[PDB]
């Protein structure tokens, strides 16, 4: 985006050039600056701005395209006056901090809210920590200089968000005592001092002097946002059965082809050809007449759910996974036979994304040129080229020997099992898999398929019994490395061509000292030797020896890196011998796979896979709709409230049920995205809603009220102060009451307390049909004044006429139009009309005030004009009229005092019959977004409710709690509990910090060794400690076991342990041999002795503890070069969680990619990372991870 | 310096102009100080 100071120096340059002047000999004064828009600079191509001054006026404009873009009043200063740039009194006289912001957090700092300057606009080396004054670097740039003045005065706002300068009062510039002003620092570089006061609104350094500054929210919405790969690292056995078992269609597909096939119906392929084959006859059904029918010829058997079940099922990627990770080098050669019907070609390659380094080479074949001739499309999109190898005769050198073979037997016809096996394991490369899908004969839909496809001989050969498999995969020296089975007899093999033998060594890994760390560091550096080398750990279950190998295998010499690890989660469950006598250590010994861990009588490795993609519901009492998307109505759902936690002890409490709730005009601009949050006054969290403004429901004691809210107040609870609720009369009804008190209040404020509108007297209400408007109208003939009102169509005119019979054919005009003008002058003789209720536009506002009579008022109520600033006549003033600026939001924020008036006029006009509900539409909760959508289209008179819950026949009812209901889950804290960060003031330990306050934490304790060090720290935890936390510093180890007691302990004065989270870490990067058992020491022991002392800790005096995260690392499982120690602290704190849930506590450990803000891996921006968190702390898998791809 | 008297205003404020020079002139006023709750009285005794 253009900078703003850009406008300003085109618009001094373009005066100084008409006066003839320098720019440096042009001390110039700027006034009324307005931004109408923002420019954006294309990447390729120029835009052209065009200055033009009214030297008679004094003003200038700038334009794009013929667009205005910013306008305001330049000229030169007469007589600059040096005592202007004089440093005013600073807000606060003694900071006496000598910690201070430095160019790099402080651009940290303005990178997290959202800006990204780069170095050519860094110019502040430094700022107090309240951000009033600071140093600025001069680079000869103006634009530069100025910009960096706009940053130091939004660095000390405390509103979140992007805001941009939208007006400026008035800005001097003198360049003599600038330059004056400039003096050196050590350095060659010229720097300025910076000064800003938030109680004058000036900022001045150099010879600048900036007044009046006003900055606007920007949407902060940016399209093509990061979108992080989620997936859940879970355990896989290697060989597994009932896959499928869970699903239901599934068997529902079972059973009607069994009943169809029983003595000898629905919409998928399989069942319509077994109708179609029973269908011709009987009995003595002709095999070529079921063979082929129509809707059968085309190769739709794999698009059946039985067929194709497991291929979608993650046994597929779980096998892809085994076959990827057995690879010495990073890229993979993987070869598909008879792919036109195994079409895995277009599986295949979808599956292998998320591995980020991965580089695959896909090459399918098949029988003829011909088959697989359509879809060509498909594999042109894909990386993946053409074949004709038939698997019956050998295979062509073309192929040679690839990683990998995919055959999807089940579908694709073979000629011979035997003949084709040996012509793949010619073809697989030494060391390769081999994986493999058939049917299996002797299961209910093997003989079903039996009984069917007898005109092709090929595909009867295909389906073999288990047994008939395994015997031909030993015939021809393959090995089965891993087997997955459906629940309907299909299965899936993985197959492995046997390595060469060689003596295998053997090195325990689980010392504690690490000192086996010399011992591999010897034999690795013997990279004359290709004997495998096999690490298995079998003391400890806790062992991340996993990592250590995945992090390994990448440097050189890693591919004879192999691991085995016991870790069984039941202390019952015994423990297998791994002695090389033993059977088990022979059997994984000839599978020569790289990870064999063992967990409660199964071998396996774990595994990634995606986790499901629906946001995680829970049913619960409390919950608030909320938009998931701003500007989007599609996206309005429910979501869990706050309020779960609550006190309903104190008084100021009176936590209310939600009955009808009612929707305004601002709420539907907060839906739209019309309106930003900040916008709303009032101390407002980041994440949350701020929609719904009254409500109708029963008290906790179940009286019917109805009440106020500033917002949050479409939600099934509400927590208000009682000087905010009305008794509901008992003929009213809770739906009918849903709708006075925003209208009636708001009515009651502008005219009886600020207009003081007397008895007689002439009104003029903008938009009679619309909820203000019908209270105004009421209040008024009350009163008995005469009323002239404008509607927009004739229904609501009828309508208004019906509502109000005093009401005249001649007290209506047209709203849409300004020829309301004419009516009212018109027929008050001219004279005009003693108040106006103004709500309308621009136009229309202006075309209002000329309505007013001598001693009129006028009493505003919109927002658009008002906050753009528009200009008014004050000539008006020449008659006694009054402007009066009404907004009632002022009230929720102080003066309660002064509300106590209006609640009193509210509840005496109910008493006296003026107050009247009114017309209603109401939409049940679950179709809130059509009540939006309603609304939004402007149709609607009267008020819009949704009807939360029904209401009850009794008066007072004594247990008033809301139903059960089902919504997005969140995460929100106690205030009572106390959170512990270890590690916390770290770069993503304060981030987290942060957001947990904005779940309303208020005690928190962060452990660090070095303590409170640096400017930005201190700015923080002071900020929250001005908010109300109880935050402490504790320098308490966690690495020793008292440590840990200890900081439990003093976690504890401040209340019950609610949650503890590790996110300390200390890295000593460097190769294996580079590496020594100090270093990883050194390493470990804040994560993993840490984490295991923190565990021994909470399960020891932690009963209500419900949050144990620990932040584990790409790094690990996935693997990285150079970092085998961090891989291993990273996999034994995984190791440790997935223990901890295997007992019923909490546990839960997060993998991330990168973090940016604070491996083929983009970093990850901190709002998605927490975003992330949140959605991983909603879920139930003990291992989670995260990461950007390339 | 009738703009700086603007300026000074709190909110719930009042503004009671009793000068008839800028009012005579119709000089323009920011309507942006509304925003704030704030009453602009425009007095002339001379109605009486
Ligand atoms: N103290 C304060 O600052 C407060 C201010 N207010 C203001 O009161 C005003 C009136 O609110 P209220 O009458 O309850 O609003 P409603 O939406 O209930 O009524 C809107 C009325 O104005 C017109 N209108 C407004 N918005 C739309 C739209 N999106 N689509 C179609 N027609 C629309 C309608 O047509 P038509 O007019 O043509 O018949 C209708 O008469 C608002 O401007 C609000 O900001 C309210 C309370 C507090
Ligand atoms: N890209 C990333 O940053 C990624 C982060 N992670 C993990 O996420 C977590 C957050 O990392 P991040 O905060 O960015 O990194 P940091 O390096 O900033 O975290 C280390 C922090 O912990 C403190 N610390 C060190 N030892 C201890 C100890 N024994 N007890 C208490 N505090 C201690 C350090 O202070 P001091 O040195 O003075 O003790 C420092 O403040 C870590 O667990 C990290 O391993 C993993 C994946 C990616």
């Amino acid at each position: 985006l253009f900078p703003a100071t850009g406008y300003l120096s085109i618009v001094w340059k373009t005066l100084a050039r008409a006066l003839g002047l320098g720019v440096e000999q042009l001390p110039v004064v700027f006034e009324d600056v307005v931004l109408h828009q923002a420019t954006i600079l294309p990447k390729t191509g120029t835009v052209s701005l065009e200055v033009r001054l009214l030297e008679a006026s004094r003003a200038f404009e700038v334009s794009e395209n013929g667009n205005l873009v910013v306008s305001g009043k330049v000229y030169q200063w007469d007589d600059p006056d040096p005592r202007l740039f004089d440093h005013p009194e600073s807000p606060t006289p003694n900071p006496t901090e000598p910690l201070f912001l430095a160019q790099a957090e402080v651009y940290k700092e303005l990178r997290l809210r959202g800006y990204d300057y780069g170095p050519h606009f860094q110019g502040i080396l430094e700022a107090s920590l309240e951000g009033d004054s600071g140093r600025l670097l001069w680079k000869d740039n103006w634009v530069s200089f100025m910009d960096t003045m706009l940053q130091m005065s939004i660095l000390g706002s405390a509103k979140h968000g992007l805001y941009l300068p939208t007006r400026v009062t008035a800005i001097h510039i003198d360049p003599a005592t600038h330059r004056q002003k400039l003096y050196t620092l050590q350095d060659k570089a010229q720097v300025a001092d910076v000064v800003v006061s938030r109680w004058l609104r000036v900022t001045v350094a150099g010879g600048v002097h900036i007044s009046g500054l006003h900055t606007e929210s920007a949407p902060r919405r940016q399209q093509e946002q990061q979108v992080p790969i989620l997936e859940k690292f879970c355990f896989t056995p290697h060989t597994e059965e009932g896959c499928l078992s869970e699903r239901a269609a599934l068997q529902e597909e079972l059973q009607l082809c069994k009943g169809l096939v029983q003595a000898l119906p629905s919409q998928q392929e399989l069942p319509r050809l077994l109708s179609a084959a029973c269908r011709l006859q009987l009995n003595g059904n002709l095999q070529l007449e079921l063979a082929q029918v129509l809707a059968q010829e085309r190769p739709k058997l794999p698009e059946d759910p039985l067929l194709s079940g497991l291929l979608d099922s993650p046994a597929l990627k779980a096998c892809l996974d085994t076959a990827v990770e057995n690879m010495p080098s990073l890229k993979m050669k993987v070869v598909e036979v008879l792919a036109g019907h195994g079409h895995l070609y277009s599986r295949i390659p979808g599956l292998l994304s998320p591995h980020p380094l991965l580089q695959l080479s896909y090459t399918a074949t098949d029988r003829h040129p011909q088959a697989l001739e359509a879809a060509q499309a498909e594999l042109q999109q894909h990386d993946v080229a053409q074949g004709q190898w038939d698997p019956a005769d050998p295979a062509p050198s073309a192929l040679g020997s690839a990683d990998l073979l995919v055959c999807n037997c089940a579908v694709a016809a073979l000629g011979d099992p035997a003949s084709a096996l040996s012509n793949m394991v010619a073809a697989l490369r030494e060391g390769g898999f081999l994986l493999l899908h058939t049917l299996l004969r002797g299961h209910p839909l093997g003989d079903i398929v039996a009984f069917l496809t007898s005109t092709e001989p090929q595909y009867g050969q295909g389906i073999l019994s288990q047994d008939a498999w395994e015997s031909l995969f030993s015939r021809v020296s393959l090995r089965l490395v891993g087997l997955k089975k459906s629940f309907y007899g299909s299965t899936l093999f993985l197959c492995r061509r046997p390595t060469p033998q060689d003596s295998p060594i053997f090195l325990p890994v689980d010392d504690t000292s690490f000192r086996w760390v010399e011992s591999l560091k010897g034999i690795l550096a013997d990279e004359d030797s290709s004997r495998p080398v096999w690490l298995k750990a079998i003391n400890c279950a806790t062992s991340g020896v996993v990592g250590l190998v995945n992090c390994l295998r990448r440097e050189p010499g890693g591919n004879r890196l192999r691991c085995v690890l016991l870790s069984n989660l039941s202390s019952t469950s015994h423990v297998p011998e791994v002695d090389p006598g033993s059977a088990e250590l022979q059997k994984v010994l000839q599978g020569d796979l790289v990870m064999n861990v063992y967990r409660d009588g199964a071998w396996g490795a774990f595994r990634h896979f995606l986790l499901e993609e629906d946001k995680p519901e829970e049913p619960t009492a409390h919950a608030f709709v909320s938009t998931l998307t701003r500007g989007d109505l599609s996206s309005i759902r429910w979501v869990c409230s706050s309020l779960r936690h609550a006190q309903p002890t104190c008084p100021g409490a009176q936590l209310c049920t939600v009955y009808y709730a009612s929707l305004n005009f601002r709420d539907i601009m907060l839906a739209t995205g019309k309106l930003s949050p900040d916008a709303i006054p009032g101390k407002w969290t980041s994440q949350d809603s701020l929609l719904g403004m009254e409500f109708s429901g029963r008290d906790a004691s179940g009286k019917r009220v109805m009440g106020l809210v500033p917002a949050k107040g479409l939600a099934t609870s509400v927590l208000l102060s009682p000087d905010f609720l009305w008794d509901v009369p008992s003929n009213w009804t809770l739906e009918e009451a849903a709708s006075v008190p925003v209208v009636y209040s708001t009515a009651y404020y502008a005219l009886v307390v600020r207009g003081r509108v007397r008895p007689g007297e002439t009104l003029l209400i903008h938009s009679g049909s619309g909820g203000v408007g019908q209270a105004a109208i009421a209040i008024a003939l009350s009163l008995g004044c005469r009323v002239f009102t404008t509607v927009g169509s004739a229904e609501k005119r009828a309508y208004l006429q019906a509502r109000f019979p005093q009401l005249d054919s001649t007290s209506f005009a047209n709203s849409r139009d300004t020829s309301f003008e004419q009516h009212v002058l018109w027929h008050t003789g001219g004279k005009g009309v003693d108040l106006v209720l103004n709500s309308l536009a621009e136009e229309k506002l202006q075309a209002s005030v000329r309505c007013l009579a001598t001693h009129g008022r006028f009493l505003e109520i919109g927002k658009f004009d008002l906050s753009q600033n528009h200009p008014l006549g004050m000539a008006i003033f020449l008659k006694n009229v009054t402007f009066h600026g009404v907004l009632l939001d002022a009230f929720f924020n102080e003066s309660s005092a002064d509300w106590r008036e209006v609640w009193a006029l509210v509840q005496a006009g109910i008493r006296d019959g003026v107050v009247r509900p009114l017309k209603c539409t109401v939409f049940h909760g679950a179709q809130v977004e059509d009540a939006f959508r309603y609304m939004a289209q402007g149709k609607h008179i009267g008020k819009v409710v949704v009807q939360v819950l029904a209401e009850e026949p009794e008066a007072v009812l004594k247990g008033a709690k809301p139903k059960l209901m089902s919504a997005i889950s969140k995460t929100f804290c106690p205030a009572h509990k106390s959170y512990i960060i270890a590690g916390g003031l770290g770069g993503f330990g304060l981030e987290l910090a942060q957001w947990l306050i904005q779940r309303g934490v208020q005690k928190l304790v962060l452990t660090s060794r070095s303590g409170i060090r640096t400017g930005y720290q201190a700015k923080q935890v002071r900020r929250w400690r001005r908010q109300g936390v109880q935050v402490q510093v504790s320098t308490s180890n966690i690495s020793s076991l008292e440590g840990a007691r200890g900081l439990i302990a003093e976690a504890a004065q401040l209340g019950p342990v609610g949650g503890v989270f590790n996110l300390a870490v200390v890295l000593r990067d460097g190769l294996l041999e580079n590496q020594t058992p100090e270093f990883f020491q050194d390493v470990c022991k804040p994560k993993y002795s840490g984490t295991l002392n923190l565990d021994r800790v909470t399960r020891e005096a932690c009963p209500e503890l419900d949050y144990f995260v620990v932040f584990s690392s790409v790094s690990c499982g996935r693997g990285n070069a150079g970092q085998s120690n961090y891989g291993f602290a990273n996999s034994a704190m995984e190791r440790i969680c997935e223990k901890r849930r295997h007992e019923g506590l909490p546990g839960l450990a997060v993998q991330w990619g990168a973090i940016g803000d604070v491996s083929g891996t983009l970093p990850q921006r901190m709002a998605s990372c927490l975003e992330v968190l949140d959605l991983f702390l909603n879920q139930p898998h003990m291992v989670l991870s995260s990461f950007v791809l390339a």
